[PDB]
């Protein structure tokens, strides 16, 4: 079975950290940072690594039965977490933490939800803390804030994410900074590794998008390593890598000519030449198409 | 050739709304006109309707917050783009935009914008599908919020969480399609309505319990394609051999078949079964596809 990558305009690719769309391809020299995100992780012959999930519409999702308000602070909620599929929270998985759970530190926005008793619904906006303490969904205990009082116990609550709460605090976001899967008393282990340019001259290419901020100032970028396309894809096809690096080329279907040529890592991130901090913009109708397998030695003209 | 996505039901995407599959549910869908308009595809890959093929935009709504609606309380005027940021254009030979809600109902998210700079804000807010002032085709949506924080004339999303059910605003009724066009104008270029044509048939959907903001819903929302099935299509424009695709649902972990499956070419599923009810099936299988067979072929019953 031969490598494919799926014909997608960038417009019509999903963010695989967050449930949007792509907005631009962006390249950086991440300057002071560990690039190691746990979703959107996946080998281009179909390994699934790190907290990745196949549903493009999971991630930094929550699902649990909501415990008790947490004693003495009123309004902040104990969730007891179940999988986003209802299966129950195995600690002993091989994964840092449940699937599609966020893989940063911040004031995650979003809204909590409950059907029950019967069919009783309500919803209220909701804020999780992905850096605090005792966030730890690696073994199902989550809390999360609302300016509502109106929530039943003992009832099940799903939290749909919307976007990031800027306070001005220790607490921003930073989409870089993994969370503690476990809390403060626990280390992370199962990681996905952090990925790095190796060759000189050299930028991983990155899949941004600009999430809804709910209070005070932030761009909101989130940058995956392959939009959700590219995992589902793989995932289905499993297909046979038969090197290293599997070498892209950015078509303009208007000319078929290449307008940059991109290499895609074997474990799963593109790199391309480039040097700073910068959007990719193209036009519009591109997309990637895989052109031949290469080593990583392969020089790339830059873009 | 031709070729299903190898997909258990809790990894499918609702095509009418960004959440997960929940089940498999067939019904006899009496006195019902089944037209949905999102989640429409040929199996050669020509989307219909409203369908776009990104799996988190159905229901969702970006535009330029025009003005607070003079007289009303608290209720905000949508300049919409399409959710491409392109212009909308009223010609387009589409019901209304791409992605744009297919259900009448009180829709209940949050709105967000970005501007001026990077300040940011973001509030629960609802929109009645059902009002006269719905109209996305030509680019006007209004959306009421609790919230007075918002500014005029900054980019603003509406991001869709689930639906809230009230006496004042129209029920959720996800099979009464909005005038898209407002008021006085009749819809059109409508994805055609489906329903079985052999005896003994019905049509399987996929089914959701989108999330209730208030009152009581179960919040059920029937599609007839995973969106996943939708974006296979379109990425393979496969030629229709047949009018239908005969479709297997296996056990992986067995290898017992469990049931097979119509999937007509113009993009909807049938199967040989009576009354409203779920399909429960074992929880890792999926369809495959066996045959081209024509719309008489005889389904054992499930
Ligand atoms: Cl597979
Ligand atoms: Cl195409």
């Amino acid at each position: 079975k031969a490598f494919t990558i799926p014909v997608l305009k960038i417009s019509e690719m999903t963010n695989s950290r967050f449930p949007v769309p792509v907005d631009q391809m962006y390249t950086s020299r991440s300057e002071g940072i560990v690039v190691q995100p746990q979703n959107g992780r996946a080998t281009i012959d179909g390994e699934l690594l790190g907290t990745t999930l196949v549903s493009p519409v999971s991630v930094c999702n929550f699902k649990g039965n909501l415990q008790a308000e947490v004693p003495g602070q009123h309004q902040l909620y104990q969730l007891q977490l179940t999988n986003l599929d209802g299966s129950p929270i195995d600690p002993t998985d091989d994964t840092p933490g449940p699937l599609g759970c966020p893989d940063f530190t911040g004031l995650l926005y979003g809204v909590a939800s409950q059907r029950g008793p019967g069919d009783a619904t309500r919803a209220h906006e909701a804020r999780i803390d992905t850096g605090s303490d005792t966030f730890a969904p690696k073994i199902g205990q989550v809390r999360f804030y609302s300016t509502s009082s109106d929530f039943e116990t003992n009832q099940p609550t799903h939290f749909t994410p919307i976007g990031i709460y800027i306070e001005g605090n220790s607490s921003d976001f930073n989409q870089w900074q993994l969370p503690r899967y476990g809390g403060h008393l626990a280390n992370n282990n199962h990681l996905a590794p952090a990925v790095s340019p190796l060759f000189p001259g050299e930028q991983i290419l990155f899949f941004r998008s600009f999430i809804p901020g709910a209070s005070g100032h932030t761009n909101g970028e989130m940058d995956c390593l392959l939009p959700q396309e590219f995992v589902q894809h793989f995932y289905q096809e499993a297909a046979t890598a038969r090197s290293e690096v599997a070498l892209l080329r950015f078509v303009n279907p208007d000319t078929g000519r290449a307008l940059f040529e991109s290499k895609l890592h074997k474990q799963g991130f593109m790199t391309i030449a480039s040097s700073g901090d910068h959007p990719i913009i193209m036009p519009t109708n591109g997309y990637f198409r895989f052109e031949a397998w290469v080593n990583q030695f392969y020089s790339l003209a830059p873009v």
